[PDB]
């Protein structure tokens, strides 16, 4: 239906300009989650290219990146650390990168988008994301 949905648990992080580089995170790079062990705070950022309706096919609007924990999501067969185009590897300090959760991916039918908080800092200057309640 939607990408083996596979909907990310958490709201996107849109990019500011076009041609923004892969995100730099200050600290963990890992969204705050109440239902998760400090040991299990690790995952990846996937770059999803967007388009706007228009003249030629469609229109390349700026990039976006979603969050999935290691072993969940459209690159779940990768170990944490695997170098790949379009993925940014993050993990909180002192986290079992050999562990795996069983949180999976958001079933958009419907667990609504999950608000993105980031107590240890956040992504760099080239990225933003809407405010969501809570």
């Amino acid at each position: 239906h939607m990408s083996s949905g596979n909907a990310s648990w958490f709201q996107a992080i849109k990019a500011k300009k076009l041609n923004t580089p892969p995100p730099k995170f200050e600290g963990s790079g890992v969204p705050d989650n109440e239902n998760i062990k400090p040991s299990q705070q690790h995952g990846y950022w996937r770059r999803q290219a967007r388009f706007k309706p228009g003249k030629g096919g469609r229109c390349p609007v700026p990039d976006a990146w979603y969050f999935y924990y290691t072993g969940t999501g459209p690159a779940a067969d990768l170990n944490w650390g695997d170098t790949q185009d379009g993925i940014v590897w993050v993990a909180a300090k002192g986290a079992d990168t050999k562990s795996r959760s069983n949180q999976g991916t958001r079933d958009p039918d419907k667990f609504d988008q999950y608000p993105l908080r980031f107590s240890d800092g956040g992504p760099d200057g080239n990225f933003r994301w809407d405010f969501i309640p809570l």
